[PDB]
């Protein structure tokens, strides 16, 4: 398999609170996280999850939900930690998306909280994996609210869901079957606030996956770039 991965701060924000990370020994699982103190609750979630996963990985790939939740909590507990040892960035506050690849590489655990997200592409189509933590997003799912005025709703990216939070409910886990070819795109709403589905699922059928993440980062500034930018491509 192939993977990249890119961050960007953008063309408007005055710093970069987005992270992510690659492993790049062993592929076997990826990370983007979106801060909101950001930067720490961010560079937290991915240091954790990260370390979390590669002690974790050979005693419970066997029982991977159960890991994930473990990863995340694991993350939760290290930013709520420093919310209590901090008063300035007392409520800060990140999103995660995490794919975990089955040893076999053919099935991948997703794993969310928040508003960032993972997509599936395969010939030149493209679904959302993750179903946003935003109140809006619950909107149309459980009741009146069309993607039409969602997309155009001014609390659009009110999280309803973050880690950095001693209430921490939900962490969305589920597994999805890949076939060759298929891309696996891991993101922050950076993208996808810049770019439709549509121009994203071009960029994605681009052969290169280093390409590929260098073009959909550069698109997402060309219409604007109004925001923290990062993109993980993995070719199956
Ligand atoms: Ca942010
Ligand atoms: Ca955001
Ligand atoms: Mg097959
Ligand atoms: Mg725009």
């Amino acid at each position: 398999m192939d993977v990249a991965g890119l961050t960007d701060c953008g063309l408007i924000r005055k710093s970069n609170q987005d992270a992510f990370y690659i492993d790049e020994k062993h592929q076997r699982f990826f990370i983007v996280a979106d801060g909101m103190g950001g930067e720490e609750a961010s560079r937290l979630a991915v240091d954790h999850i990260r370390q979390y996963l590669e002690t974790h990985l050979e005693d419970l790939q066997h029982d991977p939900v159960t890991l994930l939740r473990q990863a995340f909590l694991a993350a939760n507990h290290a930013i709520v930690e420093q919310q209590r040892q901090n008063s300035a960035r007392a409520d800060m506050g990140t999103t995660a998306v995490v794919i975990l690849l089955d040893e076999k590489g053919d099935r991948a655990w997703c794993a969310h909280v928040g508003d960032s997200r993972i997509y599936r592409w395969r010939k030149d189509q493209l679904q959302q994996i993750t179903s946003d933590h935003t109140w809006i997003a619950q909107a149309v799912q459980l009741g009146s609210l069309t993607i039409e005025q969602a997309r155009q709703h001014p609390w659009r990216h009110v999280l309803s869901q973050c880690l950095g939070r001693e209430d921490l409910s939900q962490i969305d886990i589920q597994p999805i079957d890949l076939e060759p070819g298929d891309r696996l795109l891991l993101c922050s709403a950076g993208l996808t606030e810049e770019l439709t589905d549509d121009v994203i699922s071009i960029y994605l059928s681009e052969p290169n996956v280093q390409k590929a993440a260098a073009a959909l980062v550069d698109a997402a500034k060309t219409h604007g770039g109004r925001d923290n930018v990062t993109v993980v491509v993995i070719s199956v």
